[PDB]
């Protein structure tokens, strides 16, 4: 009577209440990933944590604008311009630019991914932060498409451990969205994963994304309990906290009864 009974079979997603100074945005770490390696990123262990065993290239913090949309250059008669993938044709040209003289299959350097100078043709990145629901209820995260391989995980001990955002990745493969590139071809669009969330709790959020060749795409959305959709720009929803491994009360295993 007096209190709610709590989610059945302790099924609530673990959340956190970090006591430190909140910073807007997610942290992005970048790791080496080999041009044309179409197999490493097809393994769950790699996408959950193995990526951090490869050389770390760099990081940028405070990112609220998180969708990925990387276009290779077309070296054309009029200069070098990024080619939207749907405008690529033949062997090859880019609509409105004529024939492109450069290879689709080499590494290209760009600051497209969050202003960090790297090779978006071949890289793995890890986005970490906390999602703050403004409303209690069911949230549906989605990737509109995945080019090449990606996962999204939400929850304490699933994305990472509360108040330990900056630690080496945890080994959980219980993904909220599994957008891992299948060994055999495959992979529909609008892959989705739902999480029930309680307003005002901070939910660890990890996205791991990888590309082996040319174009890279990962359009990230969330549908709120109120049926509206937030896409690309998660300002106001995603935050970072410096690690505090000594904050004893930081983990809230069951927000339904806290
Ligand atoms: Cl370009
Ligand atoms: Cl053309
Ligand atoms: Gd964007
Ligand atoms: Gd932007
Ligand atoms: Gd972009
Ligand atoms: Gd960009
Ligand atoms: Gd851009
Ligand atoms: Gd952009
Ligand atoms: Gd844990
Ligand atoms: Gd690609
Ligand atoms: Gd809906
Ligand atoms: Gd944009
Ligand atoms: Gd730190």
């Amino acid at each position: 009577g007096l209190v709610p009974r709590g989610s059945h079979m302790s099924g609530a997603t673990e959340a956190c209440l970090p006591a430190g100074q909140r910073k807007s945005g997610m942290n992005i770490n970048f790791y080496q990933y080999s041009l044309k390696d179409s197999s490493t990123y097809s393994n769950a262990a790699y996408m959950a944590y193995g990526y951090a065993s490869k050389t770390k290239l760099g990081s940028v913090g405070g990112q609220t604008d998180i969708s990925i949309d990387y276009n290779i250059p077309c070296v054309s008669s009029s200069g070098t311009f990024p080619c939207p993938q749907e405008d690529s044709y033949g062997n090859w040209g880019c609509k409105g630019m004529g024939a492109c003289s450069n290879s689709q299959g080499i590494a290209y350097w760009s600051t497209d991914l969050f202003g960090f100078y790297t090779t978006p043709t071949n890289v793995t990145l890890e986005m970490t932060g906390y999602f703050l629901p403004p409303q209690t209820g069911s949230y549906t995260f989605s990737f509109a498409t995945v080019d090449d391989s990606a996962i999204l995980s939400v929850g304490g001990s699933i994305a990472f451990e509360c108040c330990a955002q900056e630690q080496p990745p945890i080994t959980s493969t219980n993904f909220t969205i599994n957008g891992i590139k299948p060994w055999d071809g495959s992979l529909p669009d609008n892959i989705t994963g739902t999480v029930y969330m309680y307003a005002g709790y901070y939910y660890p959020l990890k996205v791991v994304y990888s590309n082996a060749v040319s174009w890279g795409t990962l359009p990230i959305s969330v549908e709120l309990p109120d049926g509206t959709t937030v896409s690309d720009n998660f300002e106001g929803y995603v935050y970072s906290f410096d690690d505090d491994l000594s904050q004893s009360n930081c983990t809230i295993p069951d927000p339904s009864i806290h």
